[PDB]
Formats: structure tokens, sequence, C-alpha cells
């Protein structure tokens, strides 16, 4: 077994290999996207995970998709992180940030102004994102078509990248991670089915990488490369968003780009929540020996599959999300073999304590 064993992250050092997968969950207050005390207590009682990754947060107001996601631009998102990581820390755990900005995967009437939210191309993302009812339930509504940024734009979002990160380090974050999948902005971008711009940051995959490789370096000479770590979903489909013809190529292309940075991790969301093809252990090789940092596997995992792949050096450890959800005490039960909580699906999203902090540790 390995799984229980010592890995350094960046400038952290993690006590074992079995982290939380950031997870929305849509229960922060609003006006504000602020981080409640009840998110504190639920993020507390999984601190033993080697490293916990928070919910996706917005880098800014725009950056908003979801009712009930928080954000990390305003004063009081900062002050109510700062209790949030001060509780992580309390109990001897690790915490970091995964930042994002949703693109197209929005709506106009959570945006500024009540406008159409922005992405690479002004093409729907034809899917469903999650807001609030008169009542504060979490109800589906399709997404907004978006409106394609300005060339003279794009340097705005890199910078709100730069002061996101900036703020995460106040808020007393380990790490932050980039949320470069999962068919929001920076995947939007690199996507050439949902990128057809005809600048510097369409066509060819140095074009579609462009914009997450600017945000990476902003970052990194922000704070540090070593408290960087990003997040990839390049090989299949992700809601609506694929990879293109040569996905395997270009993931090649970017993981070796971002390795020149010598940032601290490589977060791989190996497949959609809806299943795709299993990576094969020749693409682990190649992949592998292109980054020199720590490699996070993640997608349906389990413990033995974990324990296969950290065993033939392929990753270096394994982020559960649904079983995390479910026991907060994750590493206690499968170092002692013993059984899981059993998971409520339907509070995964919205609402409050239930589903949310009623899940027993031993
Ligand atoms: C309720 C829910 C919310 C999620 N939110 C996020 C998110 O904020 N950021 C992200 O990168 N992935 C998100 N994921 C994906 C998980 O991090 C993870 O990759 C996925 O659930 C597959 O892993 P699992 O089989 O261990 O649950 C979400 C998944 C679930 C079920």
């Amino acid at each position: 077994e390995k799984l229980f064993t010592p890995l350094k992250v960046g400038a952290v050092t993690a006590p074992n290999r079995v982290f939380m997968a950031p997870l929305t969950r849509l229960r922060s207050i609003e006006p504000g996207d602020i981080p409640t005390p009840l998110m504190g207590e639920y993020y507390r009682q999984r601190a033993s995970a080697g490293l916990i990754i928070s919910e996706a947060t917005q880098i800014s107001a725009q950056a908003k998709g979801y009712a009930g996601a928080p954000g990390l631009h305003s004063p009081e998102q900062i002050a109510a992180w700062k209790k949030i990581t001060a509780g992580v820390h309390a109990e001897d755990g690790r915490i970091a940030v995964q930042l994002w900005h949703t693109g197209r995967i929005s709506h106009s009437s959570i945006q500024p102004g009540g406008q159409a939210p922005v992405s690479a191309s002004a093409l729907n993302a034809n899917t469903r994102t999650s807001l609030r009812d008169e009542n504060g339930n979490a109800i589906r509504v399709d997404t907004t078509t978006p409106r394609a940024l300005e060339l003279d734009e794009i340097p705005g979002i890199v910078n709100d990248f730069r002061q996101a990160v900036a703020n995460a380090r106040e808020a007393g974050f380990d790490l932050v991670e980039l949320h470069s999948a999962h068919g929001y902005l920076l995947h939007q971008f690199l996507s050439p089915s949902s990128n057809q711009r005809t600048d510097q940051y369409g066509g060819s995959v140095e074009n579609r990488a462009r914009l997450v490789l600017e945000v990476v370096d902003a970052v990194c000479n922000e704070w540090s490369a070593d408290r960087i770590g990003i997040r990839v979903s390049p090989i299949g489909t992700f809601q609506n968003v694929d990879n293109g013809p040569n996905e395997e190529a270009d993931a090649l292309y970017l993981i070796e780009e971002l390795a020149k940075r010598g940032i601290a991790y490589l977060h791989m969301s190996e497949t959609d929540l809806a299943g795709g093809k299993p990576y094969s252990e020749a693409f682990r090789q190649k992949v592998r020996e292109r980054f020199h940092g720590v490699i996070i596997g993640a997608g349906a995992y389990t413990a033995e599959k974990a324990e296969d792949l950290i065993g033939k050096g392929l990753i270096d450890a394994v982020a559960f999300g649904r079983d995390y959800i479910a026991n907060p005490d994750l590493v206690a039960r499968l170092q002692k073999k013993a059984e899981l909580n059993p998971q409520r699906p339907e509070s995964f999203y919205g609402g409050g304590a239930e589903g949310y902090t009623d899940y027993p540790s031993l």
C-alpha cells in the first residue's frame, strides 16, 4: 500500500495520497457569493485528506455561472475564505482553492448587469447551469448564448486570474488549482469545437493553448510556481466540449508547455461523469515523462486502481469526488478497509446541512 505515504506537492507536503476532488456544492450566500460557516465545517470535517481541493471559485463576478458558487474577488469573500482555511489548518490539513471562469456555461441573470456571458466565440454551450428560485432552491436553466471576447479584453481575463491568486494567498490557501477543464472558459479556448477565433487565440493548438499558458505565467509570477496546480480534461468530451481530432497530441503539447513553468502539479480529470474511453498506459507514460511535478489522477477511481497506477509510478496521488462528499474521513476508511456511507446525490447541489455536513465519520 502506498496511498498512505507522504508526498511533496509543491510548497507543501501531503501525509497521504488520498485527495479531495474539487466539488461544487452551491451553498454559498447570495448576494455576495460568500462562503459560509457551514462550508467551513464541511471542509474542516475533511481535513485529514492528503490535500483538499476546494469547490470551483470565481476569479471575478463575470466568472460566475452558477447560483451558489463562491467567489474570491471581494473583501467579504476573502474574509470568509480566511476563516475556512484557518479551520482546515487548525486540523493540520492542507487546502487548495480551485479558481474558474465559467465562460459560456452561465446565464445572463447572474452576470454583471444581467448581460450575456463571455467565451472564446459566440456559440451556445447547449447545456444547462444551476440557478436558484424565489425560495433559494437550486434549479436547472438552459445556458445563455455567449458574446465572443474582444481581443483587447483578453489581458483583463489574465489579470483577473492573477488577482484571484493574490487573493488566494492572502486568504490562506496553500495552493491554487486553475480550472482548465470540463468545458469552462479556459477549456473553451483549448477546444476547437468551442473556439472558432481567427486571431492568435484560435486555430492551431499553440493558439488555443495561448490563453491558459498566459494565465499560468501570470499566476506563477504573482505568487510562486510551486504554489500553482492546474486541472485539465484533455481526453474525451465534457459538457459538450470535446478536445478536437488530435486530442492526444494536443494534450502532450499543453503538458510539455506547462512543465516548462515548473508548476506544483498536473491534475487530470480522465472522464466525464457520464463516462469515456480509459487512458492507456502508453498515454499515461507519455504524460508522465513530460511533467516533472505531481500528477493527480481522477475520475471514478477505486482504491485498487489508485494503488495500481501509483505503484507503476504513472501517477502520484488520486482525487476522490463523490466518495469524499459522503465520507469526511475517507482516508481512515480506506486505510482500515471500512465500509463507506451511502451517497445521496439529490443533495449534491444546493440546500443546507442535509447531505452536506451530516455524513458521519467512523
Ligand atoms: C456534485 C459534483 C460537483 C463537482 N464540481 C466540480 C468542480 O467544482 N470542479 C471540477 O473540477 N470538478 C468537479 N466535479 C468533478 C469531480 O472533481 C470529479 O472529477 C468527479 O466527480 C469524478 O470523480 P469521482 O468518481 O471520484 O466522484 C464535480 C462532481 C460532482 C459529482
